[PDB]
């Protein structure tokens, strides 16, 4: 899984 933000 993955997450990223701005």
């Amino acid at each position: 899984g993955s997450t990223s933000t701005a």
